[PDB]
């Protein structure tokens, strides 16, 4: 009987990523959005049902966290680790507040990103701020299929979702974000060959390589992760393209929700400080990280009935 | 026999504006640029058909002009003209090439930017780029719809495409840009009546008031014009809302084709000095105009065969 937010949200081809810290004494305008964020979601987006699956997973930051809720805390929640690697960086930036909006229209997003930055006014400062398209076929900026590989259905929901674990918060879930920019000029210079050693998967026809073909240090093969026992972990990524043509700003807007953050973490361990046989992932090679944050993303039956302010 | 570049469109939900200017001795790549451009949409947009729609429409200024081709020029083409009315201003800016790239999807758009960008990198200097989306019930936003008594095909091709009166530049166009920004916050503070006697019809249902109750100085009555016959002047318009909602910006991207500029000129006019009857456009006390830019838009065919350099 608890709800969860939009995490396992259908294929939608827009998104907007707002992440906000919380001003000096903020708090309470912020708790009164949360309360209403669900009830927004609904008003902007009832009309324009059901083409438009407007949504909207709020998520709370570690240090917010203790400024807006007493009561117990959620088992893993902390701030984004920063990984300081031999040659790539994980950097760690500030982020209090995270708001999820998706739609199959950018319009929508942008409506519901209005009201909830509308009534937070004068009790936020915008961090960042990205609005993602989707490609026509499901590719990302760098041209190859993204999603593929992403839990479906029951088992998503088993990899993504708080359970017995923690009760106190079961339905929530955590959110890793990461702001990514590419070296499109580097990236497109490469043999398609080449370019499919670099993520581990063939380009076109999205079909994976073989055991012995896909080389240690791929994309594909430092995020297959196991746990202690013979059974993989997986988490459940909605990436999204972004970018200003001016700028040369081609970006990988990276989102990763899990039912603890110790999974996320440790591919992005293994992605930035690398493994024995492999250096790195080579995808960081034509990608940087411009930003890094942690959430947790409760279940919408918290939103509605806060805890009392610490 | 001419074919006009893609003036009239269908309906799109998306669109990018791209606004550079030409750097010393970046003539030639520019030429080049032109000469592939209609090429370059083909290759982006084909495997996106029918559903994708994506164009691009592209304009050359007056100055840009007597660099890039000798020959003829066109009879309208000269630089937008400042307007500095009693109360608003309509700045003139800096631009050479105007991009006006639409599709229903934003990624179709962002592709074709790309790879046009690509080509004239080194060549060019980014002055404007705006990406546009449109709402689900084809409004702006001031949340009136926008569009509605535009011309349609035969009254719009002879509205907007260059004739007999300009035979070696048949089937071009003038095209006008104004970004906008709106004081948001102002306009909301209005009632709904308060905004129609801005607008000039009724907002929610489209509705244009009536001629005794349509203000002199509402949006509507400032840019209805005739001509020195009885019969009226249109223009065609695919305005475009755009913003950042972290920074508190919200806008409208004016753009505005006619077979003259001086159509479009009279109407700006109008709403920037003022009439007999009018101070100026109400609609200008909300809305803060941040570019000018005034091209042309020639024939495919020119483009494709293009004259010689002087
Ligand atoms: C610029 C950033 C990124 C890009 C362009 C990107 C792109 C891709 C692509 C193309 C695939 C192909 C296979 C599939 O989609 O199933 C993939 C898989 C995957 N990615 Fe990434 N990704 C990025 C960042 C990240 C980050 C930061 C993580 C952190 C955990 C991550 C975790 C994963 C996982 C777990 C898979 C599937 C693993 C499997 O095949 O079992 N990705 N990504
Ligand atoms: C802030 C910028 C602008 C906004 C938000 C805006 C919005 C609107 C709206 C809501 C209408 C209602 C009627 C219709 O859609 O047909 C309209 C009409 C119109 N606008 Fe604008 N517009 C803007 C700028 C301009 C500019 C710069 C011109 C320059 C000539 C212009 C010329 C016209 C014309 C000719 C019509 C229709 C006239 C008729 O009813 O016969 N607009 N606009
Ligand atoms: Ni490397």
């Amino acid at each position: 009987e608890p709800e969860p937010q939009m995490v396992l949200s259908p294929l939608t081809s827009a998104a907007i990523f707002l992440v906000v810290t919380i001003d000096s004494g903020g708090e309470d305008t912020v708790r009164d959005l949360l309360s209403d964020v669900a009830s927004l979601e609904r008003a902007v987006g009832f009309r324009a049902q059901p083409d438009g699956r407007l949504s909207c997973v709020t998520g709370i930051g570690s240090e917010a966290w203790d400024r807006l809720f007493s009561g117990a805390r959620p088992a893993g929640l902390h701030p984004f680790r920063e990984l300081d690697g031999p040659v790539h960086r994980a950097v760690a930036t500030p982020g209090d507040l995270l708001f999820h909006i998706r739609a199959s229209r950018l319009d929508l997003c942008f409506a519901l990103a209005t009201e909830i930055m509308g009534r937070l006014r004068g009790a936020v400062t915008p961090q960042d701020e990205v609005h993602g398209f989707k490609y026509f076929d499901e590719r990302d900026m760098l041209g190859f299929v993204d999603g593929t590989e992403n839990p479906t259905g029951a088992a998503a929901r088993r990899a993504v979702l708080v359970g017995a674990e923690d009760p106190a918060f079961a339905g929530g879930s955590y959110a890793v974000v990461q702001k990514y920019l590419h070296d499109i000029d580097a990236w497109e210079g490469l043999s398609v060959e080449a370019q499919e050693r670099v993520i581990g998967r063939r380009k076109m026809t999205d079909v994976e390589l073989s055991d012995d073909v896909k080389p240690a240090d791929s994309h594909v093969a430092l995020t297959s992760v196991t746990g202690p026992d013979g059974s993989d972990l997986e988490i459940l990524r909605d990436n999204m393209p972004f970018g200003s043509v001016g700028r040369e700003e081609f970006g990988t807007y990276f989102i990763g929700y899990a039912r603890t953050p110790e999974v996320t973490e440790t591919m992005l361990e293994r992605m930035f400080l690398g493994t024995a046989s492999a250096p790195h992932d080579r995808i960081l090679d034509f990608s940087t990280a411009v930003t890094g944050s942690l959430f947790f993303t409760p279940a919408a039956d918290f939103l509605e009935d806060l805890p009392a302010r610490p």
